[PDB]
């Protein structure tokens, strides 16, 4: 079974981001991956995360933990499964995510070397 | 294949400039999911059509998307990954509003010689 290994995928960055570990973020992306976030924000490579994230963590996103569940996992080829999942980003001190910070995401995962990777990240809120 | 992919997204533009929501949920993989802001989240070519058929009767009539490929890849021989930059124009409008601009994330699969969109995913610039 492998389907549970891709499911891991989004729980191991829940860990990567409590611990608001930019480098432990990036390394879940594939070398050339992508990330594209609601605001201007639009990353490729995992230097191009590593950068971002470590910006983020010891600025807005401080303190802050994520959490959220798959709505719908599908494998397209054997090497490339998408997941889309729904959660969000808790603010340092509340343990729920708010509602208008509350957003769907599409993960695009790939697989190498026995291992899955994510191929290109991208989320938007769900309320308006 | 270059050129297939990379016409994925004028193929998309043609068909909204038509107002056609068959032609547009047709561009999606049978299983292919489709995001966007605010709560909608559509899988499934029928269930794309008949968003898109309410939208374009809707919100979106008579309206029309531009949209650049910032980012190309390829991850294997049949999945490829696209990240455009454009929105949604209103009619008698010549240029996108800043506050309608949108990164996408389009996710080809090749089945059979022709590349079908797997998944769909925008969100704003502003």
């Amino acid at each position: 079974r492998d389907v549970t290994a891709v499911a891991d995928v989004p729980r191991r960055m829940m860990e990567a981001w409590a611990s608001n570990d930019a480098s432990a973020f990036a390394s879940l992306f594939a070398p050339d991956g992508t990330m594209v976030l609601p605001g201007d924000v639009f990353q490729k490579g995992v230097d191009g995360i590593r950068e971002f994230m470590t910006k983020c963590y010891a600025g807005p996103y401080k303190g802050t933990s994520v959490f959220g569940v798959p709505i719908d996992v599908r494998f397209t080829g054997p090497d490339t499964a998408i997941l889309i999942t729904q959660g969000g980003v808790m603010a340092p001190g509340e343990h729920s995510v708010a509602p208008d910070k509350e957003i769907r995401a599409t993960w695009v995962l790939g697989k190498r070397d026995g291992a899955w990777l994510v191929e290109a990240y991208h989320n938007s809120p769900v309320r308006l």
